[PDB]
C-alpha cells in the first residue's frame, strides 16, 4: 500500500531501524529476513505518513519484527542501500572507471535509512511477525558476517556506528 515516504531531493524510500544491544553490549539482535529464509538482518521498516520523528518508526518495527522493547540510547545516523536498480543486469553502460579506481555507475540509492541504538529491555515470545520470521542474538564477528552474507554493507555500517563491543 501506497501509504510510504520517500525523500524529496532523491526520491529514496525513507526507512528507520534499530541496532538492539544486550545491557553488557557485547551482542545484537537480528531477524532472518521474510523473501530470503536464511538471510540474517536487523529491524527495520517504512517511515509512514502519521509518523512525526524516525525513532517512532524505529521502534514500532522493533516490536513488530523483532517483539524486542527498549530504549533508544543513540542516534546513529543515515546509510543508504546504494544497490543498482534490477533493470542494471543487461544494460549497456554499467561501470564508470578512473585511472586509480572503479565504480559503479552513477544512481540514486534505493532506500535512505535512519538507525538508532537501543538497549533491550524485554524480548517476548508473541509479536505481529512471530512464526514470518526467526530472530536471535549475535557476537560482533557473527552479525559482521550474517550482514556480509547478506549482502547488506549498509546495515553493517549501521552496526560499526554502534557501541558494540568488537573484541
Ligand atoms: O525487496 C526489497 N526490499 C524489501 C525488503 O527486503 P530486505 O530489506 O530484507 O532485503 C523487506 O525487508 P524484509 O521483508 O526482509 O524485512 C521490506 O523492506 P523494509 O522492511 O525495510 O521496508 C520490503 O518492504 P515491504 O514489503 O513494504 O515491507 C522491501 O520491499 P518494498 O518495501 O516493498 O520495496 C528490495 F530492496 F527491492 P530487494 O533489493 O531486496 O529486492
Amino acid at each position: 500500500r501506497e501509504n510510504q515516504v520517500y525523500s524529496p531531493v532523491t526520491g529514496a524510500r525513507l526507512v528507520a531501524g534499530c541496532i538492539c544491544l544486550t545491557p553488557d553490549k557485547k551482542q545484537v539482535l537480528m531477524i532472518t529476513s521474510s523473501a530470503h529464509k536464511k538471510r540474517w538482518i536487523v529491524p527495520k521498516g517504512g517511515v509512514e505518513k502519521d509518523e512525526p520523528n524516525y525513532e517512532t518508526t524505529a521502534q514500532r518495527e522493533t516490536w513488530e519484527e523483532a517483539g524486542c522493547i527498549g530504549k533508544i540510547v543513540a542516534n546513529l545516523g543515515t546509510v543508504e542501500d546504494m544497490r543498482p536498480p534490477k533493470d542494471w543486469n543487461k544494460d549497456i553502460k554499467q561501470f564508470e572507471n578512473s585511472r586509480k579506481d572503479s565504480e559503479v555507475a552513477k544512481h540514486p540509492p534505493r532506500t535512505e535509512f535512519h538507525f538508532y541504538e537501543l538497549e533491550i529491555e524485554n524480548l517476548l515470545d508473541k509479536f505481529p511477525e512471530c512464526h514470518k520470521r526467526h530472530r536471535k542474538l549475535y557476537s560482533y564477528t557473527e552479525a559482521k558476517q550474517n550482514l556480509i552474507d547478506a549482502k547488506r554493507p549498509e546495515l553493517l555500517e549501521a552496526l560499526n556506528r554502534s557501541a558494540i563491543i568488537k573484541d
